[PDB]
């Protein structure tokens, strides 16, 4: 008569962050777990800077398989890690770790997501030019994915604040590591702006911007900078169509919001922790 | 809707922490209560042991976690690692809950309680009169502890010249000098004064292993003749459901009671303690089978 699935032999993944409680990534891999009849539950907890060592540690000792990571997480976890991917080591941040025999190691699914939904979408964007709003966690991780992935060229557009010095070290890890060929600019320079998407086959938004608590705004000076066969790619999937994708669906622009990179780096995420592939189609019919 | 699992990123913890643990049906129980009653929270089971457990209570506080159990080997050392004690589980010297608020984390030991007031619910009185028990680990050191707060006025244990008599002097020493209980301790080979214990008192209760595996059919008790009609032999085993002092005491026509209720209402209590709403223990019995 029991009908819970849940039992002591039931082990955990986790996701720290804060806030985090609103997130989907509990029911995404909860209904994954089920599906594939895989003895594991998902749990998110609050935990922001003065948590975060502690929680690793008990993470530790209660040997728990693996967890996500989430803001103002991503760049500081590092730390208490043992390994990091060459992705994770070259982006500088960490969304997803795994421990295998007490061996932490730090892996960012992110720059692989966004790219991956590019791909699913039917957007080509491999040996050609993107331009890209942002310069924090989601940015650095597309930025450093786009270059490994053999995108051309990067021009990325970030305001002159505490992440402009972080996209200055992607441009020179890019130009040094990779055949693409990457560069920076303020986003308040419009004249430059309107060349670099000019000549790109995708803009990108990689900020919060046209999210809350910037909803109904966004970077972009003018609709007359997007031409109809340009795509327009945004990060934010809540809401489902940003100002930014607003603007470009009205130019008569291909759009794709965030809701595939959400997806695909959870999936990514999941075959880390189980080795088996999770049933995105299945996945994305009853949560995106 | 086309999702159909309750854990969403609201879903709060409440742990268990023990080793081995991983068999346990501490888990079932709560998370069928809490399914039933529609309270938002999963309880886990981890293994942990002395090496682990500083760090899973640091990470605990830091997790925000309401509470969790506490089991072998853990229950006489994680006092060190909170910041309360209930006043059982300060006697006592065992924790087998714990609950935090705002930060605080506060430890409540459970399986007395649950005991005594399975007893209760069977319709059986002991306050004020004598109890007889055989053991002196946990569950025998818990359940005398409680009786004796909870008004028994006499108990007398006995147990095997092994290395837990030294234990049950100890509870001897705390419960005279703590409460206004009379307590004894005698050995287990002493036939003659267990005869007059017996005899004296409204319970007889088993508290060892002995009857469950590996003692399967195995009993502490000397003679059936040291039994009567109006006693009631109670058992802290529950597998199997009537181990053969049970039996025998049925042979006898005495009352009994095995140890499902004792895991039922210890349960209700630490289910209480962290949810503030009652256990549905009727519907739980049910589903457990
Ligand atoms: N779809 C997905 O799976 C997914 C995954 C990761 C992140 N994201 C989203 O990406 C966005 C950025 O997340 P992050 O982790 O990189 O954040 P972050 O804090 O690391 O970076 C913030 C970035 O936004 C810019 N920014 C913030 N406010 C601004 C403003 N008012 N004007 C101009 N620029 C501004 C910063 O300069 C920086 O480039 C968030 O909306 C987040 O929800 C989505
Ligand atoms: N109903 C419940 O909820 C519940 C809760 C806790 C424990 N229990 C049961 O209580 C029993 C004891 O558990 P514990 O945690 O107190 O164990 P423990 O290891 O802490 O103590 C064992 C006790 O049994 C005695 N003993 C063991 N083998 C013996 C033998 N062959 N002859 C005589 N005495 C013997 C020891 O002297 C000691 O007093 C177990 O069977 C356990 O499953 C039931
Ligand atoms: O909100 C969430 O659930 C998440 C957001 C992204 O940052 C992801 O990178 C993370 O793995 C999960
Ligand atoms: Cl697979
Ligand atoms: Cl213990």
């Amino acid at each position: 008569k029991i009908t819970e699935r849940i039992t002591g032999h039931t082990e955990l993944i986790g996701l720290i962050a804060t806030p985090i409680r609103h997130s989907l990534s509990p029911t995404m891999h909860n209904e994954a777990f089920a599906k594939l009849g895989l003895d594991y539950v998902y749990l998110a907890f609050e935990v922001g800077d003065k948590e975060l060592k502690d929680v690793v540690q008990g993470f530790r000792a209660m040997n728990l398989r693996g967890w996500n990571v989430s803001m103002p997480n991503k760049t500081n976890i590092h730390k208490y890690l043992d390994k990091l991917s060459p992705a994770a080591e070259l982006v500088g941040a960490v969304n997803t770790v795994v421990n295998d025999d007490g061996v932490l190691t730090g892996h960012i699914t992110d720059g692989t997501g966004y790219m991956r939904a590019l791909k699913e979408a039917g957007h080509d964007i491999i040996g050609k030019k993107m331009t890209i709003c942002g310069a924090g966690g989601a940015a650095t991780a597309i930025c450093i994915q786009a270059a490994l992935d053999g995108v051309k060229e990067i021009s990325i557009f970030n305001r002159k604040d505490d992440f402009y010095a972080n996209a200055e070290k992607t441009v020179e890890k890019i130009n040094s590591k990779t055949d693409c060929k990457a560069q920076l600019f303020d986003i308040e320079d419009h004249e430059q702006l309107r060349k670099e998407i000019a000549e790109s086959v995708i803009f990108t938004n990689a900020t919060g911007v046209g999210m809350k608590p910037f909803e109904g705004e966004t970077l972009l000076p003018s609709a007359d900078m997007l031409r109809p066969e340009l795509i327009v790619s945004d990060v934010v999937y809540k809401p489902t169509k940003t100002r930014l994708l607003e603007i470009a669906e009205e130019q008569g622009c291909q759009t794709l919001n965030g809701l595939g990179m959400m997806l695909w780096q959870g999936a990514k995420a999941f075959e880390i922790w189980t080795h088996k592939e999770m049933p995105v189609d299945y996945i994305k019919e009853i949560l995106f």
